[PDB]
């Protein structure tokens, strides 16, 4: 059943038991919420599961879980990724809120595969934002059923509601082949290519109070919903990212299958963006300096990693396991640009008088910016790289084993070695310095199962340094289409000291034959243990996504969602936040054919101002504004 509002399973086989069965919080955003919300990103999609925060880049593509950063915990297909990601080419997305020694908190990205079946997909989606999007998914069997290709293609432009100026361009292209269909030898080869071309938001700035502090913080000043304090002749975003995936599988017997997975990978950035100020002052007496931020990056990747995993019989248990090696190699070159921001008044100080061209345009209003002003001072590349080359080897070990229908023991371990150079050319004469580090880490999960379709789960995790303990429920409903979830947890951190305390909810799939639900509430109460007693920045005290579609009349569904998201603080020092804020959508479809779907969604149904990034300093990050957009769904099988 591919339009489940419940996963059961993960895609990936470290997992050695079903989710239900599994001693750890996990919740998958399956296909069809991805179709049905109309998700055009990562970020957009990880709306429905509550508690994710993005920080911090001209858009921030870091998340946030249980209060903990995790840029470098995205996983595509379980191996480790070279960014603003795409959902074109996904799927399912995998959310483990705790620690998986199998790979704070992890994303898990599953891909399109060539697969067996004959398919062609497509759409197009047309937006009041000037949303123009264009999807193709076509899955066609060859040398009589043993192999398949498959190509998904991506166009999408769009301007952004509610934001003057902003927008976005990009294209993608994901072929796949697969060998071995239904045989004991697999062999997949993928490439993944995305190019993107946006013109990038500055962001609001922060009011700056003469009394501003922890107990009396700033939030983002109040100003016209479309003001963009930025440039049109002089802001660019460009990426490029190229990815290849050669997986081969071999089964060795009916118990044991040996996989090896070879990633290269290949990413550029090419940034120059506006941000409103930089908590100069200026804003007090009406203006704003535009201050100028870039980054060029160049990312290499090379990973190998080979699996074993299976089962094996000992003392009349079943060991359902998973171990493995992995090896990898980064390269990164990181640049930048000299530009000359000179306002003429102390470098970054502005006052209405000095607004427009006497500024060089520098300077704008903070009431009414003009995009278009003609800036024109010099931008040239520095040429000057900080090049890091990073090797990693690790060792993992996952078992689980049923002692009998009513328990179950999960272990597992893992071993990471790694050795970095950096040369900065940076400074004169260039660095050379060298570290090598590991990093061990061991969990360990009981599972009482008092009836086939419950159960009770204590987990406990380490890492060395970090300590997490999680004690939680799951239950199965109405022939197993109703998953609902309940976890407690605390995680503590030494030299991060900080203490995160948290209950997670969860309901995911059927609650009648025509009323489907995902659904999530999260508390975190986050401490730094001076910063003394305050809060973690970019995790929301409260949060709750509820995602729902009703069958109303046969060939129509309609849906909605309600997503609440409370104040976030962007530092650590507390001083500066984002107001908490209840965000509402709207969707209905309508099947005009076996082959043709319909489809409308209002986002952001009452046009909420409301900002979901907090950086640190100077500037938030406001949200898009009410959207509708309307599709039209091919799909032939």
């Amino acid at each position: 059943d591919e339009t489940t509002y419940n996963v059961d399973r993960s895609a990936s086989k470290k997992y050695t038991a079903p989710l239900l069965d599994t001693p750890r919080s996990v919740t998958v955003v399956p296909k069809q919420v991805i179709k049905d919300t109309a998700a055009v990103s990562l970020q957009d999609a990880l709306r429905t599961v509550p508690g994710i925060t993005f920080g911090a880049n001209p858009t921030g593509d870091r998340p946030f879980i249980r209060g903990f950063d995790a840029q470098s915990d995205t996983y595509v297909d379980g191996v480790r990724d070279t960014q603003t990601r795409e959902i074109f080419n996904l799927e399912q997305i995998e959310v483990s809120k705790g620690p998986n020694s199998a790979f704070g908190g992890s994303l898990n990205l599953v891909s399109k595969q060539a697969k067996a079946g004959n398919f062609i997909d497509g759409g197009f989606t047309y937006g009041s934002d000037q949303t123009r999007r264009y999807t193709l998914d076509l899955n066609q069997e060859f040398l009589d059923g043993n192999a398949a290709f498959r190509l998904n293609l991506l166009k999408h432009d769009a301007n952004v509601a509610g934001r003057d100026e902003v927008d976005v361009s990009r294209w993608g292209v994901a072929p796949s082949l697969t060998f071995g269909l239904g045989s004991p030898t697999r062999v997949t080869v993928s490439h993944y290519h995305l190019e993107s071309d946006d013109t990038p938001d500055s962001g609001i700035p922060y009011a700056k109070s003469s009394d501003r502090s922890k107990h009396n913080p700033d939030k983002p000043v109040n100003v016209d919903r479309g003001n963009f304090y930025g440039l049109t002749g002089r802001d660019f975003q460009k990426s490029r990212i190229d990815t290849s995936t050669i997986t081969v599988e071999h089964d060795l017997t009916d118990s044991l299958t040996i996989r090896n997975t070879s990633r290269y990978g290949n990413s550029h950035q090419d940034y120059l963006w506006t941000q409103p100020d930089d908590s100069q002052g200026n804003i007090n007496n009406g203006s704003v300096w535009r201050r100028q931020n870039n980054r060029v990056s160049t990312t290499t990747t090379a990973v190998n990693q080979t699996d074993l995993f299976g089962e094996f019989y000992l003392g009349g248990f079943k060991n359902s396991f998973s171990t493995g090696l992995e090896f990898s190699r980064e390269d990164s070159k990181r640049d930048g640009y000299i530009v000359d921001t000179n306002t003429g008044l102390g470098s970054n100080k502005c006052n209405p008088s000095l607004i427009g061209a006497p500024s060089g345009y520098n300077c704008t209003s903070l009431e009414n910016p003009n995009p278009h002003d003609p800036w024109n001072g010099s931008i040239t590349r520095k040429y000057a790289p900080l090049n890091t080359v990073g090797t990693t080897k690790a060792i993992y070990a996952f078992d689980t084993i049923d002692l009998n229908e009513q328990w179950q023991v999960n272990i597992g371990a893992r071993f990471d070695s790694f050795e970095t150079t950096a040369k900065n050319h940076g400074v004169r004469p260039a660095t050379k310095l060298s570290d090598k580090s590991s990093f061990w880490n061991w969990q360990a999960g009981l599972v009482w199962k008092p009836v086939p379709n419950g159960s009770i789960y204590a987990s406990y995790a380490t890492s060395a340094e970090t300590t997490n303990y999680e004690l939680g429920t799951k239950w199965a409903f109405f022939n197993e289409r109703l998953e609902l979830s309940a976890a407690i947890f605390r995680t503590d951190k030494d030299n991060t000291q900080s203490r995160v305390d948290g209950v997670e909810l969860s309901a995911s799939g059927k609650l009648t034959e025509k009323w489907k639900v995902f659904a999530g509430y999260s508390y975190l109460d986050s401490e730094l243990v001076s910063n003394n007693g305050n809060e973690m920045p970019n995790t929301p005290k409260n949060s709750f996504s509820l995602w729902t579609t009703y069958d109303i009349f046969p060939k129509t569904t309609i849906g909605g969602g309600a997503f609440y998201v409370d104040k976030v603080y962007g530092d650590v020092g507390n001083t500066v936040y984002v107001p908490d804020y209840w965000r509402y959508d709207a969707m209905a479809s309508y099947k005009l054919s076996k082959n043709v779907d319909f489809q409308l969604n209002v986002q952001n149904v009452f046009d909420k101002k409301y900002f979901d990034k907090a950086y640190a300093a100077h500037y938030a990050s406001q949200a898009a504004g009410r959207t509708i957009l309307f599709s039209t769904n091919f799909h032939f099988l």
